[PDB]
Formats: structure tokens, sequence, C-alpha cells
């Protein structure tokens, strides 16, 4: 089997490249990232949206409510392995994500060191000030009402009602930096979805701001894989 690795930073463009490698070839990309297989946060973990796929599929290691914590990576790898084993009969696979703890997992893993042939792609955070305007433009389009999907900030404030989900997103990218926007301007989580013309932006560049902090982590813990 082929197996055609993209890893990288957050919003690196992976997804993207990774939708359009399966359009052309018709094979599936499973998620390499532990927090999109809670469906709950579609929205702020980075899922496409339904129309994005283009009809191509996407595979994720989990389904799992918010509240049962997000997938440590041991169980993550796990499950890739098996996604990864059962479709062996297959031309080739797509795994594309930024999964810190599961990449290296896989780096740590005898299972990927035989038996297959690659194509890896590591994408790299650029210039930082390029990055938080793709950033920026990312988050407002998590932030965009639409009639298919909930918001970021919708997502957010449906699980706060449940008080085992607050500790939780409070120790993921994006819902992490709106929580902490929200005490900060001493506003109800359920009222970030209704804010002010200029809180927006402010919201918006801080949440870039935290996705660059994480890109950097990203950078510097990474796996170096061989290619
Ligand atoms: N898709 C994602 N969306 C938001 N935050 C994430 C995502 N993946 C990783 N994180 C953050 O980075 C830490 C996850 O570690 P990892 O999966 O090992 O990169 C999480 O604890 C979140 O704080
Ligand atoms: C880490 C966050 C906020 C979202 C996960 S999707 P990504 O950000 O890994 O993705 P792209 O490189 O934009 O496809």
């Amino acid at each position: 089997m082929l197996l055609h690795l993209i890893y990288g930073p957050t919003c690196s463009g992976k997804t993207d490249m990774a939708i359009q490698i399966a359009q052309e070839t018709g094979w599936p990309v499973v998620a390499l990232d532990r927090v999109q297989c809670c469906p709950q946060i579609a929205t702020g973990s980075g899922r496409p949206l339904e129309s994005e796929l283009q009809s191509t599929r996407r595979i994720y290691l989990d389904s799992r409510p918010l509240t049962e914590g997000i997938l440590d990576a041991e169980s993550a790898h796990r499950r890739l392995i098996f996604e990864v084993d059962w479709r062996k009969s297959e031309e080739g696979l797509i795994l594309e994500g930024g999964s810190i703890s599961l990449l290296n997992c896989m780096a740590k893993s005898p299972f990927w060191r035989s038996g297959f042939q690659w194509h890896v792609k590591r994408l790299r955070l650029g210039d930082s000030d390029a990055f938080l305007t793709r950033a920026k433009q990312r988050v407002a389009e998590m932030f965009a009402i639409r009639e298919d999907r909930p918001s970021l900030l919708e997502e957010l404030a449906e699980l706060w009602n449940y008080p085992a989900a607050r500790p939780i997103l409070e120790d993921i990218d994006g819902y992490r930096c709106a929580i902490r926007f929200a005490r900060k301007h001493d506003l109800a989580i359920s009222q970030l979805p209704n804010i002010d013309a200029g809180r927006h932006v402010e919201l918006i560049e801080a949440i870039a701001n935290e996705y660059l902090e994480h890109a950097l982590s990203q950078e510097r813990d990474f796996p170096q894989w061989p290619e």
C-alpha cells in the first residue's frame, strides 16, 4: 500500500491538499488528529465542511463525546494502525493532520517501519505575519453563521452548559482563547456570539495568536519523519 503522509502546523493548508489528492486518486484521508474525533467541536477543531470534502471521504479515528476527554494518543495510534491495516488491499491512503502526540507515536511505532511505500510531505510554518493572516481568515470562517453547521462560538456556548466540558475545552486551542476572552471582558460565554462590532476583531486576532503559539509548539515537538 502507498501511504501519503501530510503533516505540519495548524493553518498550513494540509486538509485541502489532502482533499485534492483524494479527489484525484479516490483514496480516503485519515485525520491524524485527536481533537477532531469530538464532532461536538467539529468546527473549532478544524473539520472540513461537508461541502468542502467535494464528496471525498474523511475518516476520524474515533467519534466521542467531549466530556469523555480527548482521545489519548496511544489509543488514537492503535486506532490508526487498525484503519490502515484493514484497508491493506487498497492502492493507497492519505494520512493528514497536526497531532503532535500522535505523530510522535507513529515515529516510535514499528508498524510503519516496514511494509509500505510512502510519499511524505511536511509543511512548515512560514513567516509569522503571513501565518497570522491565514489564521485570522480561518478563524473568521469558523465564526461565520451558517445554516449547515454550528460556529465555534455556538459549539462553545452549547457545551458550556455541561460543567465537565469546561476543563476540557480550557485545554483546546481556540476554545481556551475564547473562554479567556469572555472572562477578560466580563461576558458570559453564552454572550460571545452576540458580541459588539469591533470585539469580534479583537477575538479573532486573539485566537490567531493562540494558533501561532500552537504552530510554534508543533515545529518544536514534531518528529522528523524520514524522506
Ligand atoms: N484540531 C485541534 N484543535 C484545537 N486544538 C488542538 C487540535 N489538536 C491539538 N490541539 C491542542 O494541542 C493539544 C493536542 O496535542 P496534540 O494532539 O498532541 O497536538 C491539545 O491538547 C489542544 O490543546
Ligand atoms: C489545530 C486547529 C485549530 C485545527 C486543526 S486543522 P489544521 O489546523 O491541522 O489544518 P490545515 O493545515 O489548515 O489543513
